[PDB]
């Protein structure tokens, strides 16, 4: 029975984050429940309060979660965050690893502007995929959340906006399967990238899988994803999905993408489907 300080008693491990395990908490002073992440005040390179600073700076923000509290406490930094949903990944599996086209649309209508929301705030996320997008709560069911900014980069100044230099040889970071061409080809990540990985996680949805699923590993990822057109790869699916790729993949380093042209794609065919924008997703129909 691990207690953090005074406040909070630990309970299971709920998840994996990109630096550390998320655990249920319990706030005792509130009769709530809460996520709690650690660090190891002696780890050797620390991001938790870097991390946390970063959910602070967005806070107030749709579907940024809020931070409870960032401090140390005895051997470790500590932060705790407001408990949300389901991952998109986890409710993805609970439909048969298929979606329905309009849950995807509602999805990718928040899920562009969340990943514009932190352009805004000058930071890139650079690991997009379903595993850091998270269903809020209660009132907030419909909501969708963007989690972990473990390997979130700032891309411009904030005063000045000036944008980072162009720099190639990079290591890959962030899941291979999402990761963008450029990425695979050692390209410093930019906006463009956070909307390349989101179309290929769109995809996903649409597909169940990816070619590039269940074939050095880098490699022939890379290869399956550059052997495969965009035609291709969206082939019996809504033109908009193929589009979204190749504007994404049009983009040069440093250029802003026109988030609402991007939107308004998927709203078009949204209308175009009939569909009732009541956010009635398909894990809604489950009983
Ligand atoms: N049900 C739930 N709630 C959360 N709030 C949550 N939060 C994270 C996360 C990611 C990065 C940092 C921190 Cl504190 C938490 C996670 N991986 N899983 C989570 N699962
Ligand atoms: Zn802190």
């Amino acid at each position: 029975e691990l207690r953090v300080g005074n406040r909070y008693r630990l309970g299971r491990k709920i998840g994996s984050g990109s630096f550390g395990d998320i655990y249920l908490g319990t706030d005792i002073a509130a009769g709530e429940e809460v996520a709690i992440k650690l660090e190891c005040v002696k780890t050797k390179h620390p991001q938790l309060h870097i991390e946390s600073k970063i959910y602070k700076m967005m806070q107030g923000g749709v579907g940024i979660p809020t931070i409870r509290w960032c401090g140390a406490e005895g051997d470790y930094n500590v932060m705790v965050m407001e408990l949300l949903g389901p991952s998109l990944e986890d409710l993805f599996n609970f439909c048969s690893r298929k979606f329905s086209l309009k849950t995807v649309l509602l999805l990718a209508d928040q899920m562009i502007s969340r990943i514009e929301y932190i352009h805004s705030k000058n930071f890139i996320h650079r690991d997009v995929k379903p595993d850091n997008f998270l269903m809020g709560l209660g009132k907030k069911g419909n909501l969708v959340y963007i989690i972990d900014f473990g390997l979130a980069k700032k891309y411009r100044d904030a005063r000045t906006h000036q944008h980072i230099p162009y720099r190639e040889n990079k290591n890959l970071t962030g899941t291979a399967r999402y990761a963008s061409i450029n990425t695979h080809l050692g390209i410093e990540q930019s906006r463009r990238d956070d909307l390349e990985s989101l179309g290929y996680v769109l995809m996903y949805f649409n597909l169940g899988s990816l070619p590039w699923q269940g074939l050095q590993k880098y490699e022939r990822i890379s290869e399956k994803k550059m052997s495969t057109p965009i035609e291709v790869l969206c082939k019996g699916y809504p033109s908009e999905f193929a589009t979204y790729l190749n504007f994404c993949r049009s983009l040069r380093f440093d250029d802003k993408p026109d988030y609402s042209y991007l939107r308004q794609l998927f709203r078009n065919l949204f209308h175009r489907q009939g569909f009732s924008y009541d956010y009635v997703f398909d894990w809604n129909m489950l009983k």
